């Protein structure tokens, strides 16, 4: 299978699927010119006739195109021929965290400081570049060959619109909504950072602190952002995710105010973690 750019004559190889990804069909795409291989997304024009699905991956493409960042997936190159769309994405051979989550359902700290300080530094970059990404979830964090994370799926990506300047309705269908969100305040930058109070708690105890379902049953608990915090956890890290998940936005800590916590500093953090760790739980100390 050979994919030919009809405006500059490129040709792609299209290798093994990969999965699904809502409207992405998604496979493998070799650059034959660079000779190098990618992860792509491809949609058929099908899909997207209505003009608010085909405008949500023009934002997508729009937004994703312009990050350059060691933990943010790298977009490549954006084409379409006569029936398909096409995104070519940094291929993350050791899929998402969502995948070792299953296999290993709980990590030790050392690994939750590895991974964690790799989410935040992507994050921060984002945050100065004023790009909210909206969807940060486990399954989100995409990890390569040599072990390093990649946050992507750009997407309900969005720019920072200041309070009076911001969109108020609840934004697609996220996994960790925020107690502002829904008091139809919109989506701020803490709002990204309730959601690695989120992720940090479900990487400790493989289930999330609040229900995931976006019923509105749902909604009185979170708001509220009340919950019980298990025994099992140790001072340092309970005190953290007590922090990210303030009640109130503005008293959530900053990122850099949470790369410097006690949960980071007063522990042990590998500069390596072995793949292994994809699998099987690693050695004390
Ligand atoms: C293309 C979408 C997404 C992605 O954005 N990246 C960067 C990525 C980068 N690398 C892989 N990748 C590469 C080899 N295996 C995968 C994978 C990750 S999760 C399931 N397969 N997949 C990616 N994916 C997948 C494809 C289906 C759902 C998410």
């Amino acid at each position: 299978r050979i994919i030919v750019d009809p405006t500059t004559g490129k040709r792609y190889s299209r290798g093994k699927t990969l999965g699904k990804g809502g409207f992405a069909k998604c496979y493998e795409m070799t650059d034959l010119t660079n000779n190098k291989v990618y992860a792509a997304k491809i949609i058929p024009h099908s899909r997207v006739s209505k003009p608010h699905q085909r405008e949500k991956i023009d934002k997508e493409i729009e937004l994703h195109r312009i990050l350059h960042h060691k933990h943010v997936v790298q977009f490549y190159h954006y084409f379409e021929d006569k029936e398909n769309i096409y995104i070519l994405l940094e291929y993350c051979s050791r899929r998402s965290m969502a995948h070792i989550l299953k296999a290993r359902k709980v990590l030790t700290e050392p690994e939750v400081r590895y991974y964690l300080r790799q989410i935040v530094s992507g994050l921060k970059y984002l945050h100065e570049q004023e790009i909210l990404h909206r969807d940060l979830k486990l399954g989100n964090f995409f990890i390569n060959e040599s072990m390093e994370l990649k946050v992507g799926d750009f997407g309900l990506a969005a720019r920072l619109e200041p309070l009076e300047h911001r969109r108020r309705t609840i934004c697609g269908t996220p996994n960790y909504l925020s107690p502002e969100v829904l008091n139809k305040q919109g989506h701020g930058a803490e709002s990204d950072i309730w959601a690695l109070g989120c992720v940090m708690y479900t990487m400790l105890l493989g289930r999330p602190p609040f229900e995931t379902t976006n019923l509105k049953e749902t909604y009185r608990s979170i708001r509220e952002a009340r919950y019980t915090m298990p025994s099992s956890l140790l001072a340092p890290a309970k005190h953290l995710i007590a922090s990210m998940l303030s009640k109130n936005p503005e008293d959530r800590p900053s990122l850099d105010d949470i790369i410097r916590h006690d949960f980071f500093t007063q522990g042990f953090t590998p500069d390596r973690l072995s793949s292994s760790c994809c699998h099987t739980v690693p050695d004390f100390h």
